[PDB]
């Protein structure tokens, strides 16, 4: 709709940015105010660093994907420089929160129980029919209460058949991408999949990168072994094997996100 018909275009007057959390090649992202009571989180986007089509076509599937385990957007500024505001997650991201005193602390349990949140969310997605394409910790943030929601909805894309083939020149982070999407482009749920193991490492270890000691070559190499992580440090064998499923050589082979959610609940009730 046009933005003077729009629900969430919103006069630029009602913000109020405060403190910076974030600055790029693409803009910045701040902490501030909306009609002065409430915290939203506000990316602003770099005047010709990109197209603000692109910029905006974000906050248009966010339109289209409101759950309360997903990051909520909150409103537009269509006149640049351009702005998303949305819900704001008090404790950041949650490959940065695990290395805080807090996320240091935090037992085998409660790292279940944001687990099963997380799946919680993607089965939500999965079940729009929407891919994701950048699952990793860093685009999980966490809440003052430490719920966790996905963010970064930049290359999430509504999926109408089965899959989604990218750009031959498009490149994505190889140590969390699915084998068929770093070989073919091409991405489904089970790509997600695929990643939501790997991000399942990143919690357990606290924030470490995945495959410790190994280049992008090495795990390519050894991916197609057949070999697979290697159990991280004090990882329980149970999400191990959890981990192992995500990563099935056959996309099809892969759990669902439901599928996941439950079995991380269970393994949350028990321990
Ligand atoms: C301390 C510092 C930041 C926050 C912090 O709170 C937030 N609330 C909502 N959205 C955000 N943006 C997510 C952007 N994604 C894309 C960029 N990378 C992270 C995820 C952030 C951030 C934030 C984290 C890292 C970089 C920019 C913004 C909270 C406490």
């Amino acid at each position: 709709k046009p933005w003077w018909e729009d629900e969430w275009e919103v006069p630029r007057e009602t913000l109020k940015l405060v403190e910076r959390l974030g600055a790029g090649q693409f803009g910045e992202v701040w902490m501030g105010y909306y009609n002065g009571h409430t915290k939203v989180a506000v990316k602003s986007l770099k005047q010709g660093s990109m197209s603000p089509d692109a910029f905006l076509a974000e906050a248009n599937l966010m339109k289209q994907l409101q759950h309360q385990r997903l990051v909520r957007l909150y409103a537009v500024v269509t006149q640049e420089p351009i702005y998303i505001i949305t819900e704001y997650m008090e404790n950041g991201s949650l490959v940065d929160f695990l290395k805080t005193p807090s996320g240091i602390k935090l037992t085998i349990n409660k790292l279940l129980d944001m687990a099963a949140q997380i799946a919680e969310g993607m089965a939500f997605i999965e079940e729009r029919n929407y891919i994701h394409r950048d699952l990793r910790a860093a685009n999980i943030l966490v809440s003052d209460t430490l719920s966790c929601k996905i963010a970064d909805f930049g290359l999430a894309r509504l999926i109408e058949d089965n899959e989604y083939t990218a750009r031959e020149g498009a490149k994505f982070p190889i140590k969390w991408t699915a084998p068929e999407a770093i070989n073919y482009g091409t991405f489904t749920i089970k790509s997600d999949v695929w990643s939501f193991g790997i991000l399942l490492t990143e919690i357990v270890t606290h924030g470490r990168i995945p495959y410790p000691g190994m280049t992008n070559p090495e795990v390519i190499q050894n991916l197609e072994r057949g070999y697979r992580m290697v159990r991280p440090d004090n990882c329980p064998e149970e999400l191990y094997q959890l981990m192992r499923l995500c990563w099935k050589e056959r996309p099809e082979d892969r759990p669902t996100f439901d599928y996941l959610r439950s079995v991380l609940e269970d393994f949350f009730t028990a321990t």
